[PDB]
């Protein structure tokens, strides 16, 4: 009794992290090990053109269904964070909605070979010469840069489950109804991504470095928002007709 007193707070820390930690281990489609042992297979130059030579909205439309296939895995995760599932649908949505890319840029880094500048698409890994078609060039150097800074940082499994839980948690967002009963789960996950990076490496303070990355996510996820509404506005019946209703949903 006294010793479950003494260990109550820490405990509790651990426990978040752990359950935080396998709700993303059983909603990620591959182990962290199984992307990293082969990002040798990139696209060959053949098939890197044949990317190239395929048009605009037919590259965006094989682009939206990918991202969709990994928003799936993602709205599996915020199922199991605890307390999502307690909040209204409208929050819910308002929280899927904003922070459910986020969440797949911040996995992105588990399928990013920062030493090669490529990202695991479609089977194989790509440079951002593969998504050429999409004439989005700034978006696309945009969605690399960020891969190779998340991957600059060595996050852990358990970092990125516990940073990915914060920002889909996220209070700020706009149209939230129940502001302050999200913003006291974010903060216990913040104490709980605190914990689970001075495990590893005292040797910084790298919790604010992750936090400043928040800001980027949400520009890089504001230009993909922005870019569709101009797509959408040149291929309206591409989008409703051949974009996953998800996608559309979400975005
Ligand atoms: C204008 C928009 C649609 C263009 C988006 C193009 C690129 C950046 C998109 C298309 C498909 C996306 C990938 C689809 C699936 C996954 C698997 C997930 O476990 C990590 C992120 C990752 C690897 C995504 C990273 C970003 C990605 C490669």
């Amino acid at each position: 009794h006294h010793l479950e007193v003494l260990f109550q707070g820490p405990a509790e820390l651990e426990h978040l992290a752990q359950n935080i930690s396998k709700s993303h281990l059983e909603t990620c489609q591959y182990l962290r090990e199984e992307l990293q042992q082969i990002t040798w297979q990139t696209f060959l130059q053949e098939e890197i053109e044949n990317y190239q030579n395929k048009q605009r909205e037919v590259m965006w439309q094989l682009c939206a269904i990918k991202i969709t296939e990994a928003i799936q895995y993602v709205v599996e995760f915020a199922k199991r964070i605890d307390g999502f599932m307690e909040l209204c649908q409208n929050d819910q949505i308002v929280l899927l909605k904003a922070g459910s890319l986020e969440v797949v840029f911040i996995r992105m880094c588990r399928a990013f070979d920062s030493q090669n500048n490529t990202v695991y698409f479609d089977g194989k890994y790509a440079s951002p010469d593969v998504f050429k078609s999409l004439g989005c060039e700034d978006f696309i150097s945009f969605v690399f840069e960020f891969g190779k800074s998340l991957c600059s940082m060595h996050l852990t499994e358990d970092e990125i489950a516990l940073f990915s839980a914060f920002v889909l948690m996220s209070a700020d967002r706009s149209w939230l109804q129940e502001k302050v009963k999200i913003e006291k789960l974010q903060q216990k996950i913040q104490l709980a991504l605190q914990h689970v990076l001075q495990k590893n490496h005292r040797e910084d303070g790298i919790l604010t470095k992750l936090i400043c990355k928040v800001s980027t996510l949400r520009a890089l996820c504001g230009r993909h928002t922005e870019k569709l509404m101009a797509f959408k506005a040149i291929y309206p019946d591409i989008v409703r007709l051949h974009f996953p209703p998800l996608y559309k949903e979400l975005f």
